[PDB]
């Protein structure tokens, strides 16, 4: 890890715990990247000291483009959910079959984190808020939409995030809750050899024009849009460097 009124647009001032609450990508090209996501999300950037480019659409904190670490590495998409207590909640993790693969400490002012790994191997960061929350804006076109624990053992893995940060979950597919909000979903992967992990979405007006954009950009349709029933339509893309996330149109 590169650390080592029903109408009312989503604008996002607080977490509850178990929410994914922030999305960040660790690539070996930043300036490349920068311009890979403004082609497909219009995204503008704040550099903050390497240096940790914040992600911007519409004057709000949507996500962010970070320097790989030592060592080699493909890119990825990271995914961090929120948590009040930090120490408390990797205190159970041993215990509930997980990893801690990075120990909690502070980022500057902007928070406190440690990096997991739950029992089925998927790695996901918890976030201690202190300046920084998360996104600002979710949701909207060009923001983060979605969420999506891809394991080969769903009911496994889900009973670690209840244990450890109290996430409940339905099935319909499971749907993730953090209290009474649905927060993410979770079902098993879609081919051999893709580990378990944390997907990401981001929204799209278009997901076919998108897919078009990323491979005119330089980067991979890795699955072609398609459609998801009484959802919408999705598309696996890469950019340029490696780093795979996926868009959503929803219906
Ligand atoms: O519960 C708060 C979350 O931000 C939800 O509004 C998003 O839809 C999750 O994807
Ligand atoms: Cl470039
Ligand atoms: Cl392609």
């Amino acid at each position: 890890h590169h650390h080592s009124g029903s109408h009312m647009m989503p604008k996002r001032s607080e977490y509850r715990q178990g929410t994914p609450n922030w999305v960040d990508l660790q690539t070996t090209d930043q300036s490349a990247a920068k311009k890979f996501y403004t082609s497909l999300f219009g995204w503008g950037y704040d550099d903050n000291p390497g240096v940790y480019s914040m992600a911007t659409l519409n004057g709000e904190a949507v996500a962010a483009i970070a320097p790989m670490p030592p060592g080699a590495m493909p890119p990825i998409w990271n995914t961090y959910i929120a948590v009040d207590d930090v120490d408390a909640v990797v205190d159970k993790v041993v215990p509930g079959g997980g990893q801690v693969m990075m120990p909690a400490f502070d980022i500057g002012d902007a928070g406190r984190m440690s990096f997991i790994t739950d029992p089925t191997g998927a790695a996901v960061g918890l976030w201690q808020a202190n300046r920084h929350i998360g996104a600002t804006l979710v949701n909207e076109t060009g923001t983060l939409i979605w969420n999506e624990l891809l394991t080969d053992k769903p009911d496994l893995a889900l009973a670690f995030y209840e244990a450890v940060v109290g996430l409940t979950h339905s099935s319909m597919y499971r749907v993730l809750k953090a209290g009474d909000a649905e927060v993410g979903g979770c079902m098993e992967p879609p081919m051999p050899g893709v580990p378990n992990h944390w997907h990401v979405y981001f929204a799209v007006d278009d997901a076919d024009a998108t897919a078009a954009k990323a491979a005119a950009a330089g980067g991979q349709v890795i699955a072609e849009p398609a459609d998801i029933p009484s959802v919408g339509r999705f598309a696996v893309l890469s950019d340029p460097q490696g780093a795979i996330f996926s868009v959503l149109k929803a219906a």
